[PDB]
């Protein structure tokens, strides 16, 4: 349907971002979300139509020609309940939301265009006074954030329309338990002047690794206890661009339909990484550009007032640990220290992305590198 089709259109407007991305700058510890971002702005192209509904969605790797409206919408119609079933093995979420002004003449070719089945929350708070206005919508963002993070904005200005939010986050879980106890700190390398005291997870196992040629690395598809379809992505020797250069959907397709085990003493590092953006730096010049801008028609919401997008902005916080221990949380043969060409260290940079087993997108698509910043 769409796990053929949007989906891998949906591996690449992610993709179609980030090799423009990286134009921005280097050390820059990333992570930007496919799923929750196209599902929060190309719902919007539902109500919105006229020019946007092409260029804030064909950008996106489509083109409305062998691919109408129909398995387009119908994609996300799928996605959200084909993705989100009742399971003892995790939960992915993430919202949007949309708070307006008080004072105009609200109508629905746009705004009840996005109810549809994932009814929005439209809603009209006052903008005149910025302050209430900056909490009332970082505070949305602290309901699914639960004590993630909030601030989403702390600046608004009295010429804002109204804008658009998000609150993508995670708690980690997996089925290869790596050691609650043996965690050797060791240290993390960079490009060549660098010695990182990074958190060192560890545990031996016949784990799925099945390194790969035609990008220079070492997978690692360990899967999380239950859908949650792990991708990682290790170098050769500090040789970083390829990897990640190389990458239709295609590719990690074929790593995806696999189960090859492998002797060795696998070596990962902990953490947790905010890769916060606003939607602009590589939305309004990879292609999504009008909209938001104060140069075209963003109405549909009313009938009343020259709207536009004010300051759409996406949410991320993924967390790396330990977490999974119910009744039989347990590293069954723990005394196994089998190994060919094993101690896959974590020692360095490397680069990831998490996809879905329920509907197989990327929905988390970032790196870790130099630890320290913030």
């Amino acid at each position: 349907p769409t796990f053929n089709k949007i989906t891998p259109n949906l591996a690449e407007f992610a993709f179609s971002l980030y090799r423009q991305l990286a134009h921005q700058s280097n050390s820059t510890n990333i992570l930007f979300s496919p799923v929750s971002i196209a599902a929060a702005f190309a719902m919007l192209s539902l109500g919105a139509k006229g020019d946007t509904h092409d260029e804030i969605l064909e950008g996106l790797n489509f083109n409305l020609t062998e691919i109408p409206e129909a398995q387009i919408h119908e994609g996300f119609q799928e996605l959200l309940r084909t993705l989100n079933q009742p399971d003892s093995q995790l939960q992915l979420t993430t919202g949007n939301g949309l708070f307006l002004s008080e004072g105009l003449k609200l109508v629905d070719k746009f705004l009840e265009d996005v109810k549809k089945l994932y009814h929005s929350e439209a809603f009209t708070v006052n903008f005149g006074d910025t302050e209430e206005a900056k909490k009332q919508i970082n505070d949305y963002v602290e309901k699914g954030t639960q004590g993630k993070i909030v601030d989403l904005v702390k600046e608004l200005d009295r010429d804002t329309v109204f804008a658009l939010v998000n609150y993508i986050f995670f708690k980690g879980k997996w089925e290869r338990p790596f050691e609650v106890k043996d965690t050797e700190e060791e240290d993390f390398h960079v490009d060549q002047v660098t010695t990182v005291k990074v958190p060192m997870m560890k545990r031996l196992g016949m784990f799925n690794i099945q390194h790969c040629k035609k990008l220079s690395s070492w997978v690692l598809l360990m899967k999380y206890l239950g859908n949650a379809t792990a991708i990682f992505f290790l170098p050769d020797e500090g040789k970083l661009q390829h990897l990640e250069n190389e990458l239709t959907h295609d590719i990690i397709t074929k790593f995806l339909e696999n189960e090859d085990r492998r002797s060795a003493s696998l070596h990962l590092p902990k953490l947790s990484i905010t890769g916060t953006y606003d939607l602009k730096s590589v939305l309004g010049q990879l292609g999504i550009t009008k909209v938001f801008s104060n140069g075209a028609d963003l109405s549909g919401v009313t009938e009343e007032a020259p709207l536009k997008l004010s300051k759409a902005v996406h949410k991320a916080v993924l967390t790396i640990d330990e977490k999974g221990t119910e009744a039989a949380g347990a590293m069954f043969l723990e005394a196994i220290p089998m190994s060919i060409p094993p101690e896959v260290k974590f020692n360095k940079p490397f680069v990831f992305l998490i996809i879905e087993q329920n509907t197989k997108a990327p929905l988390f698509m970032g790196r870790v590198v130099n630890p320290t910043q913030k």
